[PDB]
């Protein structure tokens, strides 16, 4: 029993957290084979950040301009190249504790664990979402850009994120390790904001499913109703439509709870229109969307890495 | 900006998980140089658990009859001895992963990261704390005693708990790392309860600090309180008493944000008089009573 938001084991990305610094700038790289992956940004001073021409600002700089730290052993860089948003530093030594690994570029709705680090040394270590809005609510100080976001499935780590920024509203914005931003977000230092968020529903009704593996069944109720007159009443409160694939994935779940995903869409539907009246589910008074089906199961089920 | 529940980096714990057999059961251990900790309950059958003679039960057994697994190697045991309620193994090989280490034995109100383990194989991590009546609110399934809480300040893990039963309404009781348990409790099946659980003061008024770091504001009000008055309140809605230890380990935060202690503390008597009133701190409806004075100063 119980249910705890649950990050990944992060040891195999832990071995891979290097400080990188380029002039006065010190952030974090990812260190997998020979390659050390960084934001481009590393190499840009508070005056380029306005109006970066990142192509311009690259040819500028040589091997020795990037220091590489992997602990207390400087790695030699022998070559740089761009790819996206991305810096990817060529070094003279291969990590020789890296992990089976992927880049994997996720959907919005879809978790995985932060390594939070500062000065290529890992900080901390917490789950959380794909916003559908392409943000992340992550809790990210000065000097954690560079730290990733991953998934691990079997033994391969798939490296999902990478940080580059916060926004205004204290939100996070980032790219996959190809580089690419999520979102519409660029790496410079213009006006730019997170837009109006939505819940992410699969993720509720999985996390409702949960709750009742958990013993809290107060929130079911005898009712049904159509998928087309649920996504009605999901526009009507900010909550991303629910597709045939979402009911599809949460299968299993009905299927182990005895609850068809059209019943518990009536009970989400119950609670939107009338709240928890005093009540609690899983100790939250919020509904809860940082929980994928997939998470629901491994964390009712044990899954091991 | 941001504010998480967050655990510390669980690699050089990862590094110390084991599978520990004994007979048909199978549980976690935790190797640290030539020793694997264990729950002691892993020599005993369901049979055995409602009243047994574990010092009987263990001298019945010799080396051979514990199987430890590190991954997909066989440590071979050399010798056992019993500490309080855990088993300590000697194996033939030392860790090589073994880090820079501490057995401490924490208070309620205290948190730590907690790594779950199935067969020796860890599963996730998730920030836990103590609670007042010496439970846990855990995620844990059978399969996962002999999980490990930890705290890992300055290179050093620092082993805390070692998980060993469910309670009947889902909470979770185990040991520090030299056997004792943390609470009432007994490593039996014998009717066993949490008593009735009360929320950290100290820690939802830290919250409060952090959610004014991070820019907020509407649940601070021009009322400050007597140490004494927001105890009387405070106890009303179930809340642990606010010493005066807790008042001094509240003065950063204090000092940081401007606002004294005892003004913070006419915030929380507030909140409990008036509820949110459809507003969220830090992303929560509720008062999160589960990040310590330090672990709030540690994120922000
Ligand atoms: O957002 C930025 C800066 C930036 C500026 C323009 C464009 C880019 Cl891609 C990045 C670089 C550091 N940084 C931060 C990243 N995460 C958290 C932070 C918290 C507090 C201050 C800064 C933080
Ligand atoms: O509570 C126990 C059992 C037990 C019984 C009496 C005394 C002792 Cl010390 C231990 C051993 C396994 N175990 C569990 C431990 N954590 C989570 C669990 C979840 C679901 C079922 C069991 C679980
Ligand atoms: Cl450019
Ligand atoms: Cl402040």
């Amino acid at each position: 029993s119980g249910f705890r938001k649950m990050a990944f084991p992060s040891g195999k990305v832990e071995g891979c957290m290097v400080q990188v610094t380029c002039g006065t700038t010190t952030l974090n790289g990812l260190w997998l084979d020979d390659v050390v992956y960084c934001p481009r940004h590393v190499i840009c001073t508070s005056e380029d950040m306005l109006n970066p021409n990142y192509e311009d600002l690259l040819i500028r700089k040589s091997n020795h301009n990037f220091l590489v730290q992997a602990g207390n052993v400087q790695l030699r860089v022998i070559g740089h190249s761009m790819q996206n948003c991305v810096l990817k530093l060529k070094v003279d030594t291969a990590n020789p504790k890296t992990p089976k690994y992927k880049f994997v570029r996720i959907q919005p709705g879809q978790t995985f664990s932060v390594l939070a680090c500062y000065n290529g040394s890992p900080s901390g270590v917490y789950q959380c979402a794909m916003r559908p809005n392409f943000t992340i609510k992550g809790s990210f100080l000065n000097g954690s850009c560079g730290s990733v976001g991953f998934n691990i499935d079997y033994d391969c780590v798939s490296f999902c994120y990478m940080h580059h920024m916060e926004l205004p509203t204290g939100v996070h914005a980032g790219t996959d390790l190809e580089g690419n931003f999520y979102g519409p977000f660029v790496d410079r230092q213009t006006a730019q904001a997170a837009g109006t968020d939505t819940t992410i529903t699969v993720n509720v009704l999985a996390w409702l499913y949960a709750a009742v593996i958990n013993g809290d069944r107060w929130f079911l109720n005898r009712f049904t109703t159509t998928l087309n007159d649920f996504n009605l009443v999901a526009m009507k409160y900010n909550y991303e439509p629910l597709t045939q694939d979402h009911v599809d994935i949460l299968g299993p779940l009905s299927a182990q709870t005895g609850i068809a995903v059209l019943d518990m869409c009536a009970s989400l539907k119950e609670l939107l229109q009338n709240g928890m009246n005093g009540r609690t589910i899983l100790g939250s008074a919020l509904l809860e969307d940082e929980f994928t089906p997939f998470d629901v199961v491994r964390q009712c089920s044990g899954v091991t890495f």
